[PDB]
């Protein structure tokens, strides 16, 4: 049956509350103070986490090489907490998977944890009106309320809810490679 | 850790929607065709179930004997399948608990689990202006949403979700004596 434990290790260690100018979003820390978020949240320069202002010393809004939206948006916080280091738990590559949990944690749902299923690799979406790529697809009623849901399976984190139309839900892929300490690039 | 694999086969096996004049509530079904709703939900002489009209053949709004509401209503329902029998799941007494979840299945969500941590058996409460007895308490955040939600421990089905404050969630309890095959009575 579903990875409940799993999911809840994540929930307890890895997840805090961001709040944008577009409302509240699970947000899923990674590793040192780099957490992610959806790229619709529209990240500024300070953001709320667990209510307390945060300055966002930086914000990734991922893209592939054709230049195509992939909904993760990568921050780097201003804070003294580090989150513990999970990106072992990470895929290394594309794939289907079996019996995920999607968990939730804002204001309104401190901790809630739904088995969506069979998770598809899914690929092009039109998410909202813009392309959208490398999308998961899970045939659950996910709800507003739900962006940022961290997607598991046992032993894996793999993705982010980011989106769904009343009978399916959406979320964008997280691969390891997103955060191998890397290289000297002007990135804005 | 809490119970997730237990409140999966209860809300897998022995839970439906249903929908009164109220509104949508979780709904667990306790054996043959008898289940329970909270009395608030109003239940009439039929209800839907899994959208469904539904003919309720029997509806009892349970009291103490000082006459006080329990919220907790067991109605017999006109439908082919009969619920798996849960009875021995039921506690004998009341108690407390700990580690308990509570799981919600309704259209907005069809499936979905909340560790609300201990339970505590807290008597009485002024709910929504009635006198109430015989509630359990958990300090967690429930929802409009949530009422008819089932709260388990493992091998315990321990009551269902009636109320909260925005801060804790209540709960009546539901013990095995409620449902015990028993004695002639007119009781409307
Ligand atoms: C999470 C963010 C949120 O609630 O705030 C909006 C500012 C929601 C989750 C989904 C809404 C409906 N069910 C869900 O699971 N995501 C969104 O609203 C997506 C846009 C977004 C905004 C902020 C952050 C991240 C994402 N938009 C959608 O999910 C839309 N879906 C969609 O376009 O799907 C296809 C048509 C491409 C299949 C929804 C809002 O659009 C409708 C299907 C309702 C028309
Ligand atoms: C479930 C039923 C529902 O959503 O529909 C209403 C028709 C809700 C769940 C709780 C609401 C707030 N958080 C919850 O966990 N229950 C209720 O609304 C209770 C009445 C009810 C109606 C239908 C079926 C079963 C029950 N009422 C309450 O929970 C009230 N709580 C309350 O009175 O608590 C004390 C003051 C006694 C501590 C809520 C609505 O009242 C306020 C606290 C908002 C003032």
């Amino acid at each position: 049956g579903p990875g409940f434990d799993f999911a809840q290790a994540i929930m307890k260690k890895n997840t805090v509350v961001a709040r944008t100018e577009k409302g509240e979003f699970t947000m899923l820390g990674v590793h040192d103070r780099v957490a992610v978020i959806p790229t619709h949240a529209s990240v500024g320069e300070t953001i709320y986490i667990n209510d307390v202002e945060t300055k966002v010393l930086d914000a990734c809004a991922l893209r592939d090489l054709t230049d195509t939206n992939l909904e993760i948006t990568i921050v780097k916080l201003d804070r003294n907490q580090k989150f513990r280091d999970i990106r072992h738990f990470l895929p290394r590559y594309e794939d289907d998977y079996n019996d995920a949990v999607l968990s939730v944690h804002t204001s309104k749902f401190p901790n809630m944890y739904i088995p969506v299923g069979q998770v598809t690799n899914y690929g092009f979406l039109n998410l909202g009106g813009t392309p959208t790529h490398r999308i998961l697809m899970y045939n659950f009623p996910t709800r507003a309320g739900q962006c940022g849901g961290v997607v598991t399976t046992t032993g894996k984190v793999i993705g982010i809810h980011v989106g769904g139309n009343g009978a399916q839900g959406f979320a964008a892929m997280l691969l390891h490679s997103y955060f191998t300490d890397t290289q000297k690039h002007h990135h804005h």
